[PDB]
């Protein structure tokens, strides 16, 4: 599909918020353990994602998520409009890794790790960067 | 040179710590504000950059930076192995959008967004992007 159109959701383990974003067209996942599931973290993820990645945009299975004006601000600036299971593997993984690591953050970042490198024949992080490069 | 080199330093700004990567090959920056300048901010920051990038190497400035256990461990489980101007021209489109942004968080994002998407005739986030592209 489009190269430039994420999925962002908040999933939940003991007790803490993980925001995850998805690109749609790779199956790419960056993810980040936030302390509340407010506006102004996702404002602030989806500012650090755009600056990264071309966000041209965005879906939710939570469209609630995108209505604080904090989240609107970010979008704006940015250029950003509004518009799976990857949930559940990233759980898997991070289920799997989960012993290694003291805090919830690191163990999901491994996850992360895990997920982006894994071959199926091109990774994730390589079908995002060619995708994304051919793009260009 | 190598696509898979990394520098990492931390700059201060309003009494907080800047935590910058900058992909040599490229200029292409990712950068986060951390409470301490911490082994255990650098550790985290460096799984999060190697689960999105193929790192490979990672230089810096104050090679104190990477003595810690923590840091090690890190570099150990990601594979990764030891080895400008870009934080003046940061600080410089920091300081020119602070005052758009009430925490010096979003005015980091904000210039790492400007910095990453301005023309020079590729962007930063072009650069990168074709570099690990083509390297695959
Ligand atoms: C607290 N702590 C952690 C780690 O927490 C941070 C990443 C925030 C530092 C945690 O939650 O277990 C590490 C550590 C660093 C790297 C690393 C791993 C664990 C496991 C996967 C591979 O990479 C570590 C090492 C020596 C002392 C203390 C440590
Ligand atoms: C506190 N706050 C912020 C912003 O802080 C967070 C990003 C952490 C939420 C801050 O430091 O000024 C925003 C805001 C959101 C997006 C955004 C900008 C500012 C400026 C550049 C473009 O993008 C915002 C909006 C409505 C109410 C309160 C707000």
């Amino acid at each position: 599909c489009s190269p430039g159109i994420w999925q962002l959701d908040c999933t939940h383990l003991e007790g803490k918020v993980i925001l995850v974003a998805v690109h749609v067209a790779s199956g790419y996942i960056e993810a980040e353990v936030i302390p509340a599931e407010t506006g102004q973290e996702t404002a602030y993820f989806l500012l650090k994602l755009a600056g990264r990645w071309p966000v041209k945009t965005v879906h939710t299975d939570n469209g609630s998520n995108f209505t604080s004006t904090t989240v609107k601000a970010a979008c704006w600036w940015a250029g950003i409009k509004q518009e799976e299971s990857m949930n559940k593997e990233l759980k898997k993984i991070i289920g799997q890794v989960r012993d290694q690591a003291e805090h919830l953050k690191t163990a999901v970042q491994m996850a992360v790790f895990i997920h982006n490198k894994k071959r199926k024949g091109y990774s994730a992080g390589e079908r995002i960067v060619d995708i994304i490069a051919t793009d260009i």
